[PDB]
């Protein structure tokens, strides 16, 4: 990668004849070795490269071998010589007029190889040695962008602009905005008859250079131009008229570049200067008038569909999108491929299990190691006794046995609520069993990191506390109906007049009832109208979590020592159930065949609208509806025939909510009861269902 010094064993007269002979000769790879060997010293190297580039120049500017073939073979020779030892770009940095010759000698065909030339040449600027960046004429370089290129060429352009940003930022940006304005004006003029497939080349060029701008960022001087160009009504007209037509008439692949560019135009960040060696200060801008949110909400469904078409869009194309627009399907796929890019160093470990107690042996063999080792561990499970299944089957059986034993009655770590599970009371769980909750956190974390769908079904309170989400009142409603009714009765009515209760809540401990203050100086504080919501939510947290708190805590450090907290906290508690327990496939026909109705009929218009909505719910949203209405993502093998509620077995039951059209559906997880009110339109019903499942 550095310069090498050799004695002058070759005179400069004969290299001219050598290069001319190579020009009129094939199989020059051996000649490549010859020229590399003779160019060991600096002087002969410089003379050889300057003679070669001058010969290439005369081969095009002013004139045996045909000029095209001779010029392309000179380019190939230059590539194969510069590509080794990296020492030839140093001469380029010393002179820098030869780069001007190269750009001057760059026709429609030269670009395909000139790009690979300049990509390697850019190594000359790695140490920042130019001494005359003003006399480089990068204007013609950036003007070449109109030429016909491919993907690798564009990537090399990205590399070179990253190298030469600190050298030529202002005119680069100016030409960028000029070209963007001309391209969008051309699109605007043809917008009546614009086709994303007929003019695909132009949109490719525009989106390419706009992504180049994003990579580059803008300065404050050109901030005025950038903000002005963020106000193009072409976006509005296209998204409002042509996009609905192009969705059905044209394929999504040719339509994606326009969405990419719409992301780009507001994705630009601010760059001030290259303060660090390689770190560039990036700052984010603002807007006042832009209605990008209106557009992204307008066509969000088909946008999500096109994202489903290509997941790689979220990594390079649609990286600037907000979390809200993306649906849990695409969001979760992106989350998988984002956590799994950190493959790290994974050591494979052979592990022993016994049929009698997998839980204890697994705990012993995993907590000998640390969090990093276990998260990267490739578990080679070998079940004792029976050896007739592959390693994957052994590991799957180990998974299932761990899932069964963590809810085991003898272990009593989690008492079942039906399909889901919750940790038992503080008295039932021994103080020593706190390590098993860290074990369960680790198990679920590695199962998620292994992309394994386990049978760990839990309450929404458990998932909320895992995701640092406050526990809502529905979770306590699931366990205690009278308590929930009392709390909602207190919350809704003006009870402060006749409340006559302090902030603290009594919870009997057999021998005596102690005054547990819910906050600082809690006993002396009474409940008032202003703090009624605070009182209700604090009592909700302290009635259930305060006997389950350290189970959740231990599970928290277990689950976060296997996975990254930041990329996890951006999910919902309902989404966490599909993340941990898996994404089951639920059947709408089986859902409606064995669902009983109260106050309605199977032929009821509103009931039929509900069943049609369930029919057209996507797997994300139908799974969320199942989770909301039934209180669990677990599905029995028989389907809805053997579905159970908290209080014994209970098939799905739909009751009349006796409310207005604007009233939202309510699901009580205690008895698998979904309160279905009277609606006026199918779309209103499906939107209400979507809001209920999303929460």
């Amino acid at each position: 990668i550095a310069e090498r010094e050799a004695a002058a064993s070759v005179p400069i007269d004969i290299v001219f004849g050598l290069i001319h002979m190579v020009l009129q000769c094939g199989n020059r790879r051996n000649l490549y070795r010859i020229i590399h060997n003779i160019s060991a010293n600096k002087e002969v190297r410089i003379f050889s490269v300057e003679t070669l580039v001058n010969s290439i120049y005369q081969a095009v500017v002013e004139g045996v071998i045909a000029p095209e073939v001779i010029t392309k073979r000179g380019f190939e020779a230059l590539t194969y010589l510069c590509t080794k030892s990296s020492d030839f770009t140093t001469v380029f940095s010393y002179n820098t007029e030869l780069i001007n010759k190269i750009l001057q000698a760059t026709n429609k065909r030269t670009i395909s190889e000139s790009v690979k030339l300049l990509s390697t040449v850019g190594d000359c600027f790695n140490n920042d040695k130019v001494a005359e960046p003003e006399n480089i004429e990068v204007r013609k370089y950036i003007g070449f962008l109109e030429y016909d290129m491919t993907d690798d060429t564009f990537k090399h352009f990205c590399e070179f602009i990253k190298k030469t940003d600190r050298f030529y930022r202002p005119m680069y940006l100016l030409y960028l905005m000029g070209g963007s304005k001309k391209s969008l004006e051309e699109c605007l003029d043809k917008k009546a008859e614009f086709n994303s497939h007929t003019h695909h080349k132009g949109i490719i060029k525009l989106v390419r250079m706009l992504s180049l701008v994003n990579i580059m960022g803008i300065t404050e001087t050109y901030l005025d131009s950038l903000m002005e160009l963020r106000e193009m009504p072409f976006w509005e007209y296209y998204f409002n008229i042509i996009l609905p037509k192009e969705k059905e008439s044209l394929y999504a692949s040719s339509i994606l570049p326009l969405f990419k560019a719409f992301v780009i135009v507001h994705t630009i960040q601010m760059y001030i200067g290259r303060n660090e060696n390689i770190n560039e200060f990036s700052e984010i801008p603002n807007s006042d008038s832009s209605i990008y949110y209106s557009v992204v909400e307008k066509e969000k469904d088909l946008i999500n569909t096109f994202i489903q078409a290509d997941p790689d869009l979220l990594f390079h194309a649609f990286a600037g999108l907000q979390k809200k627009i993306l649906d849990f399907d695409n969001k979760r796929i992106y989350f998988y491929k984002k956590i799994r890019e950190d493959v790290q160093l994974r050591p494979t470990i052979s592990l022993m299990v016994q049929r009698g107690a997998v839980f204890e042996d697994t705990f012993h063999q995993l907590m000998r190691l640390n969090g990093e080792q276990v998260r990267n561990a490739k578990f080679n499970i070998k079940f004792a006794g029976e050896e007739g299944v592959d390693a994957g089957g052994l590991t799957r059986e180990w998974y299932s046995e761990l899932s069964k034993e963590m809810f085991n009655a003898n272990y009593a770590l989690f008492t079942p609520i039906g399909s889901s599970y919750q940790p038992n009371h503080i008295s039932h769980i021994n103080p020593e069993h706190l390590v098993y909750f860290k074990f369960i956190g680790r198990i679920i974390g590695k199962a998620v990191y292994d992309e394994m769908t386990v049978d760990c079904h839990f309450t929404r309170a458990f998932y909320k506390r895992v995701l640092s989400i406050p526990v809502d009142l529905t979770d306590v409603e699931a366990l205690d109906p009278e308590f929930h009714r009392s709390l909602v009765w207190i919350l809704e009515n003006d009870i402060e007049n006749v409340l006559d209760m302090t902030f603290s809540i009594e919870q009997d401990r057999f021998g005596i009832t102690e005054i547990i203050d819910l906050k600082e100086n809690g006993r002396n504080i009474a409940v008032t109208n202003e703090n009624k919501r605070e009182y209700v939510e604090l009592v909700c947290r302290f009635k259930l979590v305060r006997v389950i708190e350290r189970q959740l805590s231990a599970f928290a450090e277990g689950f976060f020592e296997i996975l990254d907290v930041d990329m996890l906290k951006m999910f919902n508690e309902k989404e966490l159930e599909l993340l941990i327990s898996g994404l089951p496939e639920i059947d709408v026909d089986d859902w409606r065949n064995n669902t009983i109705y109260f106050g309605y009929t199977s032929d009821s218009q509103v009931i039929r609208w509900y069943w049609r909505a369930v029919r057209n719910f996507s797997m994300e949203e139908r799974a969320k509806l199942l989770q909301f209405a039934t209180g669990t993502s677990k599905l029995p093998l028989e389907g809805f025939a053997g579905l159970r509620c908290q209080n014994g077995n209970q098939k799905f039951q739909i009751h009349k909510a006796s409310g207005g059209s604007s009233r939202l559906p309510t699901a009580h997880t205690c008895f698998n009861q979904l309160d279905l009110p009277e609606y006026d339109s199918y779309e209103q019903l499906v939107k209400a269902l979507l809001f209920s499942l999303e929460e």
